[PDB]
């Protein structure tokens, strides 16, 4: 079986968070991020995976992975997937790509599925402090798999980067 047991609006990193330092510049590890491990309650062999999809514009790449603009002068890394953060997968593009390729829950137990979303800071245009207002990100699909069944269940949630301010 499956259910829904997250929120479908949610937002990345600590309200108002502040964070110090050729363009463009990387600044963050996992504190402008949000992860929960419990958004679906999953059991008796429910197979399951993560889709993701950022809609921010792409603006440049660094490394195989997007640059993603927020605004002239800050642009974003981004990476969605599983609960613990280390299993993050690079987002590039606007599509729905697979972030975490999933597993099975015991034929006879429980668990829940998870996810996470991390971002880390791009100065693109210097001008000394840059800041970001609250914005939409992109969302995160359940991936059913191995014949298990979406079903009534709210498939999607959403996230929006909360407010945070860049120091030279
Ligand atoms: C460690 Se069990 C279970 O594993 C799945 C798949 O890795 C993860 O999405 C869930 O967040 C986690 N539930 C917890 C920790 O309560």
């Amino acid at each position: 079986a499956v259910s829904f047991i997250g929120s479908t609006e949610n937002d990345v990193g600590p309200s108002l968070g502040s964070y110090s330092r050729n363009l463009p510049f990387v600044y963050t590890r996992n504190k402008i991020g949000y992860q929960n491990a419990n958004v679906w309650h999953i059991s008796k062999g429910f197979c399951v995976g993560l889709d993701g999809k950022v809609d921010l514009p792409v603006v440049g790449s660094l490394d195989g992975q997007s640059i993603y603009g927020l605004t002239e002068e800050v642009g974003l890394l981004i990476w969605m997937g599983d609960t613990k953060y280390s299993r993050g997968t690079a987002m590039s593009g606007n599509s729905w790509e697979n972030v975490f390729s999933g597993w099975c829950v015991g034929a006879n137990t429980a668990s829940t599925q998870g996810l996470s979303v991390r971002v880390t800071p791009v100065i693109l245009k210097r001008n000394a402090r840059y800041s970001v207002q609250k914005t939409s990100i992109g969302s995160i699909r359940m991936r059913p798999y191995n014949g298990s069944s979406a079903g009534s269940v709210q498939t999607t949630v959403n996230f929006s980067l909360n407010p945070f301010t860049l120091n030279d």
